[PDB]
Protein backbone atom coordinates (compact mmCIF):
# COMPACT_ATOMS: atom_id res chain seq x y z
CA UNK A 1 0.00 0.00 0.00
CA UNK A 2 1.74 2.80 -1.50
CA UNK A 3 1.01 6.77 -0.86
CA UNK A 4 -0.97 8.18 -3.52
CA UNK A 5 1.72 11.43 -3.27
CA UNK A 6 3.69 8.85 -5.66
CA UNK A 7 4.18 11.83 -7.83
CA UNK A 8 3.32 13.17 -11.61
CA UNK A 9 1.36 9.73 -12.26
CA UNK A 10 -2.03 8.81 -10.33
CA UNK A 11 -1.65 12.07 -7.83
CA UNK A 12 -2.49 14.29 -11.10
CA UNK A 13 -5.13 12.41 -12.02
CA UNK A 14 -6.73 11.87 -9.13
CA UNK A 15 -6.18 16.07 -8.41
CA UNK A 16 -8.29 16.38 -11.58
CA UNK A 17 -11.25 14.47 -10.71
CA UNK A 18 -11.08 16.14 -7.37
CA UNK A 19 -11.51 19.92 -9.07
CA UNK A 20 -13.99 18.87 -11.60
CA UNK A 21 -15.98 17.07 -8.84
CA UNK A 22 -15.77 19.95 -6.17
CA UNK A 23 -16.98 23.54 -5.68
CA UNK A 24 -13.06 24.05 -4.15
CA UNK A 25 -12.39 27.05 -7.11
CA UNK A 26 -15.75 28.77 -6.99
CA UNK A 27 -15.52 28.72 -3.07
CA UNK A 28 -12.15 30.31 -3.10
CA UNK A 29 -13.45 32.83 -5.98
CA UNK A 30 -16.41 33.83 -3.31
CA UNK A 31 -14.29 34.48 -0.67
CA UNK A 32 -12.08 36.77 -3.06
CA UNK A 33 -14.99 38.60 -4.48
CA UNK A 34 -16.51 39.47 -1.24
CA UNK A 35 -13.90 39.34 1.59
CA UNK A 36 -10.80 39.99 0.36
CA UNK A 37 -11.51 43.68 -0.44
CA UNK A 38 -12.20 44.72 2.92
CA UNK A 39 -9.01 42.79 4.11
CA UNK A 40 -6.27 44.15 1.36
CA UNK A 41 -7.90 47.66 1.95
CA UNK A 42 -4.73 49.37 3.61
CA UNK A 43 -1.93 46.98 2.73
CA UNK A 44 -0.86 49.67 0.21
CA UNK A 45 -1.48 52.78 1.75
CA UNK A 46 1.51 55.31 2.09
CA UNK A 47 3.47 52.97 -0.77
CA UNK A 48 4.37 53.92 -3.97
CA UNK A 49 5.12 50.08 -4.56
CA UNK A 50 2.76 46.86 -3.19
CA UNK A 51 4.93 44.02 -2.67
CA UNK A 52 3.01 40.26 -2.60
CA UNK A 53 4.86 36.86 -1.39
CA UNK A 54 2.62 33.90 -2.93
CA UNK A 55 4.40 30.68 -1.14
CA UNK A 56 3.38 27.76 -3.23
CA UNK A 57 1.69 29.83 -5.72
CA UNK A 58 0.91 27.29 -7.65
CA UNK A 59 -0.93 27.66 -11.37
CA UNK A 60 -2.04 31.14 -10.53
CA UNK A 61 -5.38 31.11 -10.88
CA UNK A 62 -6.44 32.36 -7.36
CA UNK A 63 -2.58 34.65 -7.77
CA UNK A 64 -4.54 36.60 -10.48
CA UNK A 65 -7.61 37.08 -8.56
CA UNK A 66 -5.56 38.58 -6.07
CA UNK A 67 -3.79 41.23 -7.67
CA UNK A 68 -6.93 42.34 -9.53
CA UNK A 69 -8.91 43.19 -6.37
CA UNK A 70 -5.16 45.13 -5.29
CA UNK A 71 -5.27 46.97 -8.53
CA UNK A 72 -8.92 48.60 -8.45
CA UNK A 73 -7.77 49.83 -4.76
CA UNK A 74 -4.75 51.10 -5.70
CA UNK A 75 -5.07 52.31 -9.19
CA UNK A 76 -1.85 53.38 -11.04
CA UNK A 77 0.29 51.95 -8.18
CA UNK A 78 3.24 49.42 -9.19
CA UNK A 79 2.95 45.84 -7.69
CA UNK A 80 5.65 43.15 -7.36
CA UNK A 81 4.67 39.86 -7.13
CA UNK A 82 7.10 37.51 -6.25
CA UNK A 83 6.51 33.44 -6.03
CA UNK A 84 7.84 30.57 -4.07
CA UNK A 85 7.09 27.73 -5.71
CA UNK A 86 9.19 24.08 -5.96
CA UNK A 87 7.33 22.78 -8.99
CA UNK A 88 8.73 23.80 -12.84
CA UNK A 89 5.80 22.09 -13.78
CA UNK A 90 3.27 24.46 -11.85
CA UNK A 91 5.91 27.51 -12.49
CA UNK A 92 5.25 26.53 -16.26
CA UNK A 93 1.77 26.58 -16.60
CA UNK A 94 1.67 29.73 -14.28
CA UNK A 95 3.97 31.37 -16.74
CA UNK A 96 1.47 30.41 -19.67
CA UNK A 97 -1.53 32.00 -17.59
CA UNK A 98 -0.02 35.13 -16.98
CA UNK A 99 1.29 35.53 -21.20
CA UNK A 100 -2.50 35.44 -21.81
CA UNK A 101 -3.97 37.73 -19.55
CA UNK A 102 -4.10 41.48 -20.67
CA UNK A 103 -4.79 43.84 -17.67
CA UNK A 104 -0.94 43.30 -16.00
CA UNK A 105 1.05 46.60 -16.83
CA UNK A 106 1.70 47.70 -13.51
CA UNK A 107 3.11 44.07 -12.40
CA UNK A 108 5.88 42.37 -12.28
CA UNK A 109 6.63 39.08 -11.67
CA UNK A 110 9.73 36.93 -10.48
CA UNK A 111 9.14 32.96 -10.13
CA UNK A 112 11.79 31.15 -7.81
CA UNK A 113 11.92 27.54 -7.79
CA UNK A 114 12.29 26.13 -4.34
CA UNK A 115 10.66 25.23 -0.98
CA UNK A 116 9.49 28.13 1.47
CA UNK A 117 12.27 26.24 3.67
CA UNK A 118 15.16 26.92 1.44
CA UNK A 119 13.62 30.32 0.84
CA UNK A 120 13.69 30.60 4.72
CA UNK A 121 17.06 29.40 5.36
CA UNK A 122 18.70 31.28 2.26
CA UNK A 123 16.74 34.91 3.24
CA UNK A 124 18.02 34.18 7.23
CA UNK A 125 21.69 34.07 5.52
CA UNK A 126 21.63 37.00 3.35
CA UNK A 127 21.56 41.03 5.28
CA UNK A 128 18.62 42.21 7.09
CA UNK A 129 14.94 40.84 6.07
CA UNK A 130 13.20 42.03 3.35
CA UNK A 131 9.62 43.50 4.01
CA UNK A 132 5.94 42.54 2.43
CA UNK A 133 2.93 44.03 2.16
CA UNK A 134 0.91 40.66 1.30
CA UNK A 135 1.85 37.15 2.19
CA UNK A 136 -0.21 34.21 1.09
CA UNK A 137 0.09 30.13 1.42
CA UNK A 138 -2.95 28.65 -0.20
CA UNK A 139 -3.45 24.35 0.66
CA UNK A 140 0.04 24.24 0.94
CA UNK A 141 0.92 24.16 4.80
CA UNK A 142 0.67 20.28 4.29
CA UNK A 143 4.15 20.15 2.87
CA UNK A 144 6.23 21.88 5.14
CA UNK A 145 7.73 20.36 7.60
CA UNK A 146 8.35 22.41 10.82
CA UNK A 147 4.82 25.18 10.56
CA UNK A 148 5.69 26.80 13.94
CA UNK A 149 9.12 28.08 12.78
CA UNK A 150 7.64 29.09 9.13
CA UNK A 151 4.63 30.76 10.75
CA UNK A 152 6.87 32.70 12.93
CA UNK A 153 9.16 33.68 10.25
CA UNK A 154 6.69 34.46 7.64
CA UNK A 155 4.91 36.76 10.09
CA UNK A 156 8.05 38.44 10.67
CA UNK A 157 8.67 39.39 6.78
CA UNK A 158 5.12 41.76 7.05
CA UNK A 159 5.82 45.46 6.79
CA UNK A 160 3.42 48.25 8.07
CA UNK A 161 -0.53 47.47 7.75
CA UNK A 162 0.61 44.35 6.13
CA UNK A 163 -1.94 40.72 6.55
CA UNK A 164 -1.23 37.02 5.90
CA UNK A 165 -3.59 34.93 4.40
CA UNK A 166 -3.15 30.83 4.94
CA UNK A 167 -5.89 28.54 3.06
CA UNK A 168 -6.29 25.38 4.74
CA UNK A 169 -9.34 22.43 5.15
CA UNK A 170 -11.73 23.38 8.30
CA UNK A 171 -11.13 21.72 11.81
CA UNK A 172 -15.26 21.03 10.96
CA UNK A 173 -14.92 19.24 7.53
CA UNK A 174 -15.24 15.63 6.82
CA UNK A 175 -11.28 15.61 5.96
CA UNK A 176 -11.20 16.26 9.37
CA UNK A 177 -13.11 13.49 10.68
CA UNK A 178 -11.38 11.25 7.96
CA UNK A 179 -7.99 11.62 9.47
CA UNK A 180 -9.04 11.00 13.00
CA UNK A 181 -10.58 8.04 12.51
CA UNK A 182 -8.73 6.45 9.65
CA UNK A 183 -4.98 8.53 9.43
CA UNK A 184 -3.14 5.83 10.71
CA UNK A 185 -4.58 3.24 8.57
CA UNK A 186 -3.33 5.29 5.75
CA UNK A 187 -0.10 5.05 3.91
CA UNK A 188 2.56 7.07 6.23
CA UNK A 189 4.59 9.48 3.09
CA UNK A 190 6.66 11.81 5.37
CA UNK A 191 6.00 14.45 2.08
CA UNK A 192 2.87 15.69 3.43
CA UNK A 193 1.15 15.70 6.85
CA UNK A 194 -2.52 16.15 8.00
CA UNK A 195 -3.44 19.74 8.93
CA UNK A 196 -6.91 21.54 9.84
CA UNK A 197 -7.70 24.87 10.87
CA UNK A 198 -8.07 23.29 14.79
CA UNK A 199 -4.42 22.48 14.87
CA UNK A 200 -2.90 25.66 12.60
CA UNK A 201 -4.89 28.24 15.40
CA UNK A 202 -3.93 26.10 18.41
CA UNK A 203 -0.37 27.06 16.93
CA UNK A 204 -1.32 30.27 15.96
CA UNK A 205 -2.60 31.19 19.88
CA UNK A 206 0.94 29.46 21.12
CA UNK A 207 2.80 31.84 19.35
CA UNK A 208 0.90 34.46 20.40
CA UNK A 209 0.01 36.13 16.94
CA UNK A 210 -3.63 38.09 15.94
CA UNK A 211 -5.57 36.27 13.86
CA UNK A 212 -9.22 35.62 12.35
CA UNK A 213 -10.43 32.98 10.81
CA UNK A 214 -13.41 32.34 8.17
CA UNK A 215 -15.22 29.00 7.48
CA UNK A 216 -17.02 28.85 3.80
CA UNK A 217 -19.15 25.66 2.82
CA UNK A 218 -17.80 23.50 -0.54
CA UNK A 219 -18.65 20.39 -1.23
CA UNK A 220 -17.30 16.89 -3.35
CA UNK A 221 -19.45 14.79 -5.39
CA UNK A 222 -18.42 11.61 -3.99
CA UNK A 223 -21.91 9.69 -5.79
CA UNK A 224 -19.52 7.51 -8.21
CA UNK A 225 -18.17 6.31 -4.56
CA UNK A 226 -21.13 3.75 -4.06
CA UNK A 227 -21.20 2.42 -7.53
CA UNK A 228 -19.36 -0.65 -7.22
CA UNK A 229 -16.54 -0.59 -10.57
CA UNK A 230 -17.05 2.76 -10.65
CA UNK A 231 -13.83 3.88 -12.16
CA UNK A 232 -14.23 7.81 -11.84
CA UNK A 233 -15.46 6.88 -8.10
CA UNK A 234 -12.21 5.13 -7.61
CA UNK A 235 -10.25 7.58 -8.40
CA UNK A 236 -12.11 10.05 -5.73
CA UNK A 237 -11.09 7.20 -3.90
CA UNK A 238 -6.89 7.47 -4.05
CA UNK A 239 -7.49 11.44 -3.38
CA UNK A 240 -9.00 10.92 -0.20
CA UNK A 241 -6.95 7.79 0.88
CA UNK A 242 -3.94 9.41 -0.38
CA UNK A 243 -3.13 5.46 -2.07
CA UNK A 244 -3.15 4.10 -5.36
CA UNK A 245 -5.59 1.86 -6.70
CA UNK A 246 -6.90 2.17 -2.45
CA UNK A 247 -10.12 0.01 -4.36
CA UNK A 248 -7.97 -3.15 -4.78
CA UNK A 249 -4.69 -3.31 -2.21
CA UNK A 250 -7.49 -1.90 0.97
CA UNK A 251 -8.00 -4.65 3.46
CA UNK A 252 -11.57 -5.99 2.92
CA UNK A 253 -12.31 -4.53 6.29
CA UNK A 254 -10.89 -1.70 5.90
CA UNK A 255 -13.09 -0.18 2.70
CA UNK A 256 -15.78 -1.75 4.13
CA UNK A 257 -15.67 0.66 7.38
CA UNK A 258 -15.49 3.39 5.15
CA UNK A 259 -18.36 2.82 3.02
CA UNK A 260 -20.74 3.60 5.97
CA UNK A 261 -18.76 6.34 7.31
CA UNK A 262 -18.91 8.60 4.14
CA UNK A 263 -22.23 8.94 4.10
CA UNK A 264 -22.70 9.77 8.20
CA UNK A 265 -23.69 13.35 8.77
CA UNK A 266 -19.84 14.15 9.89
CA UNK A 267 -18.34 13.01 6.42
CA UNK A 268 -21.20 13.75 3.72
CA UNK A 269 -24.60 14.93 3.20
CA UNK A 270 -26.97 13.56 1.03
CA UNK A 271 -29.04 15.39 -1.25
CA UNK A 272 -30.79 15.69 -5.00
CA UNK A 273 -29.42 11.90 -5.24
CA UNK A 274 -26.52 12.89 -4.10
CA UNK A 275 -23.32 12.55 -1.64
CA UNK A 276 -21.00 15.66 -1.10
CA UNK A 277 -18.32 14.76 1.01
CA UNK A 278 -18.15 18.36 3.57
CA UNK A 279 -15.12 20.25 1.76
CA UNK A 280 -15.53 22.93 4.10
CA UNK A 281 -12.35 25.74 3.61
CA UNK A 282 -10.68 27.86 6.50
CA UNK A 283 -9.08 31.21 5.88
CA UNK A 284 -6.82 32.52 8.60
CA UNK A 285 -5.79 36.22 8.19
CA UNK A 286 -2.73 36.82 10.17
CA UNK A 287 -2.38 40.73 11.16
CA UNK A 288 1.23 42.31 11.19
C1 LIG B 1 -7.91 18.36 1.25
C2 LIG B 1 -6.83 18.76 0.30
N1 LIG B 1 -7.20 19.90 -0.43
C3 LIG B 1 -6.37 20.50 -1.37
N2 LIG B 1 -6.77 21.70 -2.11
N3 LIG B 1 -5.15 19.92 -1.59
C4 LIG B 1 -4.72 18.80 -0.91
N4 LIG B 1 -3.42 18.32 -1.26
C5 LIG B 1 -5.54 18.11 0.12
C6 LIG B 1 -5.07 16.92 0.85
C7 LIG B 1 -5.54 15.53 0.52
C8 LIG B 1 -5.03 14.35 1.27
C9 LIG B 1 -4.05 14.55 2.35
CL1 LIG B 1 -3.50 13.16 3.13
C10 LIG B 1 -3.58 15.97 2.70
CL2 LIG B 1 -2.48 16.36 3.90
C11 LIG B 1 -4.09 17.11 1.95
C1 LIG C 1 -0.23 19.79 -5.70
N1 LIG C 1 1.02 19.29 -5.13
C2 LIG C 1 1.60 18.39 -6.08
C3 LIG C 1 2.32 19.92 -4.81
C4 LIG C 1 2.56 21.32 -4.18
C5 LIG C 1 3.81 21.84 -3.48
C6 LIG C 1 3.89 23.32 -3.08
S1 LIG C 1 5.22 23.03 -1.87
C7 LIG C 1 6.08 24.36 -0.99
N2 LIG C 1 6.09 25.61 -1.20
N3 LIG C 1 6.95 23.91 0.09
Amino acid sequence: MRSLFSDHGKYVESFRRFLNHSTEHQCMQEFMDKKLPGIIGRIGDTKSEIKILSIGGGAGEIDLQILSKVQAQYPGVCINNEVVEPSAEQIAKYKELVAKTSNLENVKFAWHKETSSEYQSRMLEKKELQKWDFIHMIQMLYYVKDIPATLKFFHSLLGTNAKMLIIVVSGSSGWDKLWKKYGSRFPQDDLCQYITSDDLTQMLDNLGLKYECYDLLSTMDISDCFIDGNENGDLLWDFLTETCNFNATAPPDLRAELGKDLQEPEFSAKKEGKVLFNNTLSFIVIEA
